């Protein structure tokens, strides 16, 4: 996250760290053995990592699960990050309280300037590189239809959104892949990709998890 602020510990209690060895990934705990990311986050030797401010101090509220599953969306494609939605079962229950909860999968997408709470452990410069060790933080509006296609044209599916400023200096970043986008308490979307961070006209792009939610729900419901 480039030009946000210092979350809190624990005050974003649906994020998560995906660890092989290190934190490459965000994701949202979307109930006691689920998690959704992005599918551009796909591997092997996946442990989720729930409780986590400091990702290098273990501070106490931490919960280390492997994921035993991981299921790429079928029209996941990786040269234009269409569908970029991956969901990964738990190979046990988180334990729910306060500091590790499950958000809630939207009704209805989000539309205009409705402010989104965007976060994650990616980098916090646009044009130098530093990684953050506690969960930054990042309130953005989503952009209009015709602004992002505008600002990436020939990129910007039905399954995408924009969420940020054309001013720049406020951005998703990398090693923020794959974490929440949370709007009035739902989930609308996934850090999916950009150009560089916190570039002019060239903000953040975000899949659009409500043309996803049929598509959660059965698969959770039959794995
Ligand atoms: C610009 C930019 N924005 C966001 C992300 C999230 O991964 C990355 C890297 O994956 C990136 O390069
Ligand atoms: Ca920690
Ligand atoms: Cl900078």
């Amino acid at each position: 996250i480039v030009g946000g602020y210092t979350c809190g510990a624990n005050t974003v209690p649906y994020q998560v760290s995906l660890n092989s060895g290190y934190h490459f990934c965000g994701g949202s705990l979307i109930n006691s053995q689920w998690v959704v990311s992005a599918a551009h986050c796909y591997k092997s030797g996946i442990q989720v990592r729930l409780g986590e401010d400091n990702i290098n101090v273990v501070e106490g509220n931490e919960q280390f699960i492997s994921a035993s599953k991981s299921i790429v969306h079928p029209s996941y494609n990786s040269n234009t990050l269409n569908n970029d939605i991956m969901l990964i079962k738990l190979k046990s229950a988180a334990s729910l309280n306060s500091r590790v909860a499950s958000i809630s999968l939207p009704t209805s997408c989000a539309s205009a300037g409705t402010q989104c709470l965007i976060s994650g452990w990616g980098n916090t410069k646009s044009s130098g590189t530093s990684y953050p060790d506690v969960l930054k933080c990042l309130k953005a509006p989503i952009l209009s239809d015709s602004s992002c296609k505008s600002a990436y044209p020939g990129q910007i599916t039905s399954n995408m959104f924009c969420a940020g400023y054309l001013e720049g200096g406020k951005d998703s970043c990398q090693g923020d892949s794959g974490g929440p986008v949370v709007c009035s308490g739902k989930l609308q979307g996934i850090v999916s990709w950009g150009s560089g961070c916190a570039q002019k006209n060239k903000p953040g792009v975000y899949t659009k998890v409500c043309n996803y939610v049929s598509w959660i729900k059965q698969t959770i419901a039959s794995n």
